[PDB]
């Protein structure tokens, strides 16, 4: 219930939502059915439109007018936002040279430049450069400040998990905004982009940044807006808010556009229908610049132009429907679209089974256009998993495609777009301008992730970022000033440096070696590699840092060296380096089975062949790969207990093809890499390296545990003309965190040779290195010759192998 027989009477757009039920006059109130009885009349006037004409100009003040061109309006702030061009003699901002902004230029009373976001929904990346003709202020915008070719947004990429992103720094797993759509089965309650339950703040997780503002002593209001404000009464609203005494006023404000969204649904990306949103939006940043110019104010705001998620072609015709692969449809819930969600019907039916699910939608068709996951077997740089808002089965749907439970779902429910695929597709990419003070002149800097801007938000603020996944520094080059300076975090454990500790007698693993092969020469030689002799070769940016406490011991070796924890009996890390000119070989005839015994690790702390021959699931593979071995001698090396971990044979099918061929393709291409490899595992899907008494799954009968996943991280120099290990700049970088899965029923083509299907499936699962960071608690590249920003630039890249 509300009073709504109070008054709007001077609180129009007030910031601060007054309580039921008591009536409101803030920028929300329609969103709540609660606005005053004369809200409309005082607060939403339209009389004589938007724009000053010349017969206006010295006008004597009228009330009901939308906005001013009488001589006060300057000093009452209300004055339309091209007055001065028209009344005044002045140019349209967009109609003036690009002037470098060096310092702020603010008036009296500016504790800070103010931040105004404007934020564009549905808008594709590709539009800057394809719209550029018909949306000038926003190519001023763009060609005058810091721009991206494009930014990435979350998955999925909808509208809401990717605007509340951009106000926290989390994935939506994190903040709970996980979908346009949700059921919460603990709360039993529903969210939908319609409706009233999305007011309730118990859906709405993190801290979004007009709470970090406030928590701050920064004035700031949500950045959300009633539907149905038209664009230019928001604008007018920023402009008077701008305008408020120092004491009152915000240093935060957001402009929200659901165009060119809405049309691009309608019409498609580009459809010709589009020219026109693009145009009024355009309209629009001109009438924010004109306004700003005439509060003196253009050369004192920091700008971000920013969108949501891009959009699509698609159509109703490219549906997969589940009842075409499902006997059992009525007996699942689905969350339609370009991504599918399911989960049982209901609780009570005690014959519901994921497994069996999850199999009828395998590989089922020959061209079958979305493909099922159970969620912590999802790519993990799609952080989609650790969240009971999001369902136990996935699907992940082809670009272009849609899925449906049933046919009727879709002619008894027009469009050509739509939105919400994996981020690292082409047409979901958005847009990310900076302009103002803080911002660089005319810079382009590389595409980079949504989650990374809140902590730029903060910096442009001077706050402090509450907790959240962006990596902050890490956008540091997009700043003129207020950069963050971050410090490396400190190793928390060190390694031990084993020497030869233990005769081949005290083993009992199992093993057996043909290496009992038969000189003071190369004798020392062979010393000085175990002492760490080749560790500059191989180990090229410093030891990880192990960042939590353990035990392990650093293992030096001719052509490899190791991290080799004593708690998980293998490796977290090895470390190689291949160059240009490296020879693949094969694993000779004599050494097929050859597991060694490490005379530096003790028994107690090794695995054993045994448990292998017991696990009849179970095989071992090598992180260090013996088929890239420098000479038949330092071979040996690889068939070390402490180079082995343990691998499905499915899995090994994929590790074997990467390790024989891809390592020395991608040297060949790049001039040398090196590569890091290990074990990742995180059997309660959280992107966190899991302690000891997590692990789910061991060898059977040992205390080996069952990596999730496989990771690899291969670094050369970005000047591809220098080699890997001769790299005097920037570094390149591309990762991946392969599933270890004891099928490759992901791979629908995986019966046909390795050299159609692994290559395919390891771009799937391309991973920052800040997401192995998490995964493995350790800290890369400590030991470079680049700016610690730099490198936290390098850590977040993404090789996401999409064309132009
Ligand atoms: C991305 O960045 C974010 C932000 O940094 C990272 O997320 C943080 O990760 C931490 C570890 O997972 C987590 O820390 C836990 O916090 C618990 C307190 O949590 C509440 O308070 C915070 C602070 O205000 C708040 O933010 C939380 O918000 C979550 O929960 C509400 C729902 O109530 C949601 O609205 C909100 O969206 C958010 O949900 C997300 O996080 C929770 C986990 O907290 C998930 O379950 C959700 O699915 C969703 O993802 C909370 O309101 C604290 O109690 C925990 O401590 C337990 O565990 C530690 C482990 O160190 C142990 O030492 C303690 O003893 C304690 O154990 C006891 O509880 C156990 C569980 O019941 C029990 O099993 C034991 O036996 C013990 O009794 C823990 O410290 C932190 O909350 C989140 N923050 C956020 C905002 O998500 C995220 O990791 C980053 N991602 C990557 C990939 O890097
Ligand atoms: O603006 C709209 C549509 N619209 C319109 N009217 C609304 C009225 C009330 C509320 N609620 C206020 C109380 N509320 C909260 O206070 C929670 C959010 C932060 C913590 C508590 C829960 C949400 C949300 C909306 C809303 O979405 N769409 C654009 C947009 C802009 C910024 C962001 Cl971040 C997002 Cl996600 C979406
Ligand atoms: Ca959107
Ligand atoms: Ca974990
Ligand atoms: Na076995
Ligand atoms: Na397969
Ligand atoms: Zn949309």
């Amino acid at each position: 219930w509300t009073a709504t027989s109070g008054s709007c009477k001077g609180r129009c757009f007030e910031l601060q939502e007054v309580g039921p039920p008591d009536c409101r006059c803030d920028n929300l109130c329609k969103s709540y059915s609660s606005c005053c009885h004369d809200f409309d009349e005082l607060c939403l006037k339209t009389a004589r439109g938007w724009e000053c004409t010349k017969d206006r100009c010295g006008e004597v003040r009228n009330e009901e007018n939308a906005c001013h061109c009488s001589e006060d309006c300057l000093s009452r702030g209300d004055c339309c936002t091209n007055y001065q061009v028209v009344c005044k003699g002045e140019s349209h901002w967009v109609d003036d040279d690009c002037e470098e902004i060096k310092v702020p230029e603010c008036p009296a009373g500016f504790v800070r430049p103010p931040l105004i976001i404007f934020s564009v929904d549905g808008f594709r990346a590709s539009y800057m450069k394809k719209g550029s003709k018909v949306m000038p202020n926003i190519e001023k915008l763009r060609s005058c400040g810091t721009h991206a070719p494009y930014m990435r947004p979350v998955y999925p990429t909808k509208t809401f998990p990717n605007l509340y992103t951009l106000a926290t720094g989390l994935y939506p797993e994190s903040h709970g905004i996980v979908g346009n759509s949700m059921y919460d089965p603990v709360f039993d309650a529903s969210f939908h982009l319609r409706g009233r339950e999305k007011f309730n703040h118990r859906w709405w997780g993190g801290q979004p940044l007009w709470i970090t503002a406030t928590k701050q002593g920064v004035r700031a209001g949500t950045f959300f807006w009633s539907v149905s404000i038209p664009h230019e009464r928001r604008i007018l609203t920023i402009l008077q808010w701008l305008s408020l005494p120092d004491n009152e006023r915000p240093s935060v404000y957001a402009f929200y556009s659901e165009q060119p969204d809405f049309s691009g649904h309608k019409y498609g990306p580009f459809g010709p229908e589009m020219t026109n949103p693009l145009r009024e939006i355009d309209k629009t940043v001109g009438q924010l610049m004109d306004g700003l110019k005439q509060l003196r104010l253009h050369r004192c705001v920091n700008v971000i132009f920013v969108g949501d998620h891009g959009m699509e072609d698609v159509t109703c015709d490219r549906t997969e429907f589940l009842s075409n692969y499902l006997t059992n449809v009525d007996d699942i819930t689905l969350v339609p679209g370009t991504l599918g969600r399911i989960r049982a019907k209901s609780i009570n039916n005690s014959k519901y089974d994921p497994k069996t699910i999850i199999a009828a939608l395998t590989c089922k068709k020959p061209d079958q256009h979305f493909k099922p996951y159970m969620k912590q077997h999802l790519p993990k740089r799609l952080h989609y998993a650790n969240n009971r808002r999001i369902e136990d089965i996935h699907l992940l749907v082809d670009r272009r495609w849609h899925v449906a439970r049933k046919p009727l779902d879709v002619y008894k429910k027009f469009f050509q777009g739509d939105h919400g695929f994996d981020n690292k597709v082409n047409s979901m990419q958005t847009v990310f301008v900076g302009y103002g003070p803080t911002f660089k002149y005319r810079t382009k800097v590389p595409p980079f992730e949504n989650i990374e801007l809140y902590n730029v938000m903060c910096d442009l603020l001077g706050l402090k970022p509450a907790p959240n996944n962006g990596t902050h520094g890490s956008l540091n080059h997009l700043l003129r000033t207020n950069t963050f300076r971050p410090t490396m975090p400190d190793e928390v454990s060190r390694p031990n440096y084993p020497g030869i500790m233990y005769l081949q007698s005290e083993f009992d693993l199992g093993c057996t070696c043909d290496d009992k092969v038969e000189n003071k020469l190369e004798e020392l030689n062979k010393r000085l590699h175990t002492k760490g002799s080749t560790k500059e070769r191989h180990l090229l940016y410093g030891r990880p840092a192990v960042l939590y406490r353990t035990s392990y011991d650093i293992l030096y070796h001719t052509d490899f060296e190791s991290g080799y924890s004593e708690i998980f009996l293998m490796p977290l890390w090895t470390s190689y380096t291949i160059s240009k000119q490296a020879e693949v070989s094969s694993i000779p005839e004599h050494l097929t089975n050859c597991v060694r015994p490490d005379v530096r690790v003790s028994p107690g702390f090794s695995q054993n062949c045994l448990a292998y021959k017991n696990d009849k699931q179970m095989s071992y593979g090598f992180l260090f790969p013996p088929y890239l071995s420098s000479s038949p001698e330092a071979k040996y090396d690889a068939f070390l207990v402490t180079n082995m971990v343990p691998m499905y044979p499915a899995f090994k099918r994929v590790w074997a093809y990467f390790q024989r061929v891809l390592v020395k393709k991608y040297a060949s291409e790049r001039n040398g890499v090196n590569v890091i490899s290990g074990p990742i595992f995180d059997y309660n899907y959280d992107g966190l390296r899991d302690t000891e008494d997590e692990i789910k799954q061991y060898v059977e009968g040992s205390s080996i545990p069952v990596p999730t996943h496989y990771y690899s991280i291969i670094t050369s120099c970005l000047d591809f003309t220098q080699p890997a290990d001769k790299c005097d700049g920037p570094l390149s970088v591309s990762s991946f965190i392969l599933p270890h899965r004891p099928d490759n029923d992901e791979s629908c083509n995986s019966s046909e040779d390795e050299s159609k299907w692994v290559e395919e499936l390891m771009k799937m699962h391309t991973a920052r290195v800040r997401d192995i960071e998490h995964l493995t608690g350790l800290d890369f590249y400590r030991k470079t010759s680049r700016s610690y920003s730099e490198i936290l630039t390098l850590k977040t890249y993404l090789h996401t192998y999409e064309s132009e």
